């Protein structure tokens, strides 16, 4: 019949494993630990010009360490490093890439000092890019300090002109020290795209635009670029979505075995519910992918590999991608809004981290705590301490990492500006994870 079954040679995030995540997620092994209202503050340092050129507290949103190769956070001369989209809500589609920096002894919210945009707005049209004038947004990647000890940024380039198109893009940051206690963004250079979709891999904004995305409520991404060395090969992780031939979106999807899990009664009785309710549209678009593609030693696209995982009919939207290999395995996370997804019993408050391990990077990704969960955020949007962009930082030693995350912070009275959320710790064991209970660490603390 129509009922078929296509893995595709690749993982996927299952509607079996979903269904059983509200049943599992009450529980302190897997909250986002509650924080405490009335040691929140602003970063400090968090302060730069608006439009209209006025100097202003900005909101700072997502943020990520600079990274060795392996994933522990670098040191650079003395001092960590964190790259973070920050802006003027006043602009409110307006986010820029800022380089905060901290001696690496130093814990408080008050160490992070800023050294300002890593890019100034007519940076962009320096390169001879097929892609970077038509940037008008600066969307989320990571931060790797190279063997030449260099800074090397990888970031999303976003162009709401160009039907949202999102362009995987590099660049060497150019740091200097006027003095002792400070950093320094002298420029950029290596300023160059890298890679925005194949069609056939990963899907391009033309065929988002050509399928009808903005009338349908598509969700095209290609984007938060996650750096990794394994056996001497580079990597980049990001956010995407299925190509035309390793399990594209369309209501052919709804018949893949692949994308359900479990048993026939599960798959025949989830599949007929699809079809029939106001999730049919939804379900069929949803094609998330965490991607994979190789580099050459300039940063320039090597291989457009096939996904590490996908998300068919359960989201579009599989986000901050991240991936490291610890205790000879390799550990793949990805962060979705319960929004976003297709799934019964979970709602518009919930917000999940989840967790996926293979013996091998291209290797079978089984999901850890038997679902995939390993983080729950259901704060309303309206609270103070709401979290987003959960991000686990892994450590030089121990079992534990560290998840960083921004705190939106709208309070209706002060602080009230978007900031680092305080870190906190997350056990991982084999194929299980665990929030290890009352250990809270400073806002942005990476290490510890
Ligand atoms: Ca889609």
């Amino acid at each position: 019949s129509k009922d078929f079954n296509n893995s595709y040679g690749i993982s996927h995030i299952t509607r079996d494993n979903m269904v059983k995540i509200p049943q599992q997620q009450n529980s302190d092994q897997f909250k986002v630990p509650a924080f405490d209202e009335s040691t929140i503050k602003n970063i400090a340092s968090a302060k730069g010009k608006n439009a209209s050129g006025n100097t202003i507290d900005l909101d700072v949103w997502d943020s990520w360490p600079l990274q060795n190769a392996d994933g522990t956070v670098a040191t650079y001369h003395g001092y960590q490093i964190v790259f973070a989209l920050a802006g003027d809500p006043k602009d409110s589609n307006d986010t820029s890439v800022y380089l905060f920096y901290k001696k690496a002894g130093d814990k408080s919210i008050d160490s992070w000092k800023n050294a300002g945009r890593v890019f100034k707005d007519s940076d962009k049209f320096v390169p001879n890019d097929p892609h970077l004038k038509n940037q008008t947004q600066e969307w989320s990647g990571s931060g790797t300090l190279t063997k030449d000890g260099k800074v090397r940024l990888f970031y999303t380039d976003y162009s709401g002109k160009q039907y949202g198109k999102q362009t995987l893009t590099t660049a060497q940051v150019n740091m200097s020290q006027p003095n002792d206690n400070t950093l320094k963004v002298d420029g950029v250079e290596d300023y160059k795209s890298i890679f925005d979709g194949d069609g056939k891999i990963y899907q391009t904004v033309q065929q988002f635009i050509d399928e009808g995305g903005y009338d349908t409520g598509d969700a095209h991404t290609l984007r938060d670029p996650h750096y990794i060395e394994d056996n001497g090969h580079k990597y980049l992780v990001f956010e995407a979505n299925t190509g035309t031939e390793d399990g594209y979106q369309g209501e052919d999807s709804l018949y893949n075995r692949a994308y359900y899990g479990g048993n026939n009664p599960f798959f025949q009785s989830e599949k007929k519910k699809l079809l029939e309710g106001s999730n049919k549209e939804k379900a069929s678009l949803a094609n998330g992918a965490l991607g994979i593609i190789e580099l050459n030693d300039d940063y320039t696209l090597k291989k457009v590999m096939k996904p590490l995982i996908t998300s068919n009919t359960v989201t579009d939207e599989i986000e901050r991608a991240n991936i490291f290999k610890k205790d000879g395995k390799w550990y793949l996370f990805t962060d979705s809004r319960g929004s976003k997804m297709t799934i019964d019993g979970i709602g518009q408050d919930d917000v999940y981290m989840l967790g996926y391990v293979s013996n091998t990077l291209t290797g079978k990704y089984k999901p850890l705590n038997d679902t995939g969960l390993v983080l729950h955020m259901d704060l309303d949007p309206n609270d103070k301490t709401f979290t987003y962009s959960h991000f686990a930082v892994p450590q030089t030693k121990g079992d534990n990492v560290v998840i960083t995350s921004y705190m939106t912070n709208r309070g209706f009275y002060e602080d009230n500006h978007s900031t680092f959320a305080p870190s906190f710790l997350v056990n991982i064991d084999g194929s299980k994870t665990s929030v290890v209970k009352d250990r809270v660490l400073e806002q942005g603390q990476l290490t510890v």
